[PDB]
């Protein structure tokens, strides 16, 4: 039921689906074949209950883990690219899109957590972890605080509990171990009694969470905070002499961030696979289709080697690119979701203090 000669596309709205407008019509101009895209809300709802069905999208654009789930649910498409076009792009972008050791997804743009910093309240950036109790104790002096952002989720913590040692499942050769849940570290350990350092001596706070933060640095009272791009044009409403770089690393080991990549899964029912598969890799992977998608709505990190060279005269993205490439891929399993269950009460008995560091952290382990 996905007709022949003809693409349509569907995209969220919060991108530059404007630019996925530009990159049909060149295609258009250059070969007569039209495409249409389409940005309607709800769109992770929206493919896979008329995927079922056989119809719906031939490409989507959104994050690769609830990918491999429908690379299980007989909705995307296993493409086959080729080589030197696996050269073109990063491979650690790649390994977001495995599943059962197949590849379903070209990966476009990559996402990951970088450190935003006042350049008038700090000069010149710390590289450890370790630095930053000692520092704080210097902007109390100024009535300011040196780190604050949200506390309430995993999803920030996890960049320095499994740097040295944590990891949420293993996962090699395009596999999640299902039965290797890893927070029962020496690592994990570490980075959560860390925590408990920062937190018990009262460096920040822990009732604390991303709107305080975001709000507090907008009026640079916090000079540190961890972001990801989503807020970079808020930060531009506040005037303040920013800068972005890479997380201090941890004991020698470096933080280690959730990579979200926004790939584009073609559609395991479609009769339409050398159309999109040419439209994803000459038109779309290349520099001046991601140039003209990013005119409107930039992509931060992305995938194309040539496009990050270009892009990477930007510093926040040269910080994003090089939290991404040591950071944790994000893992396409269900089982994820009582992760998001499980060690976030971790934390809740961590900063709280109603548990200490092993019995939450095992707790979250069962």
């Amino acid at each position: 039921k996905i007709e022949e000669g003809k693409l349509v596309i569907w995209i969220n709205g919060d991108k530059g689906y404007n630019g996925l407008a530009e990159v049909g019509k060149k295609f258009e101009k250059d070969t007569g074949i039209k495409v249409t895209v389409e940005h309607p809300d709800k769109l992770e709802e929206k493919f896979p209950q008329v995927a079922a069905t056989g119809d719906g999208p031939d490409i989507i654009f959104w994050a690769h883990d609830r990918f491999g789930g429908y690379a299980q649910s007989g909705l995307l498409a296993e493409i086959t690219p080729d080589k030197a076009f696996q050269d073109k792009l990063y491979p650690f972008t790649w390994d977001a899109v495995r599943y059962n050791g197949k590849l379903i997804a070209y990966p476009i743009a990559v996402e990951a957590l970088s450190l935003i910093y006042n350049k008038d309240l700090l000069p010149n950036p710390p590289k450890t972890w370790e630095e930053i109790p000692a520092l704080d104790k210097e902007l109390k002096a100024k009535g300011k605080s040196a780190l604050m952002f949200n506390l309430q989720e995993p999803y920030f913590t996890w960049p320095l509990i499994a740097a040295d040692g944590g990891y949420a499942f293993k996962y090699e050769n395009g596999k999640y171990d299902i039965k290797d849940v890893g927070v029962d570290n020496a690592g994990a350990k570490a980075g959560l009694t860390f925590l408990v350092d920062l937190i018990k001596n009262k460096h920040m706070n822990a009732d604390t969470d991303y709107s305080i933060a975001e709000a507090a640095f907008n009026k640079g009272e916090t000079a540190m905070t961890i972001n990801g791009p989503w807020a970079w044009s808020n930060i531009d409403t506040s005037k303040v002499n920013y800068g972005v770089t890479v997380l201090p690393t941890f004991k020698g080991q470096p933080s280690k961030p959730f990579v979200g990549v926004l790939s584009a899964g073609i559609n395991a029912a479609s009769p339409n696979k050398e159309l999109a598969k040419e439209f994803l890799e000459n038109y779309l992977l290349t520099d001046e289709g991601l140039e003209a998608v990013n005119k409107d709505k930039p992509l931060g990190a992305v995938a194309l080697k040539s496009y990050e060279e270009e892009l990477a005269k930007d510093p926040r993205i040269a910080a994003t690119m090089e939290n991404a490439q040591k950071g944790e891929i994000m893992p396409n399993i269900p089982q994820m979701s009582a992760f998001w269950y499980a060690v976030r009460t971790a934390v809740i008995n961590a900063a709280s203090g109603r548990q200490t560091v092993d019995e939450a952290l095992k707790d979250a382990q069962t």
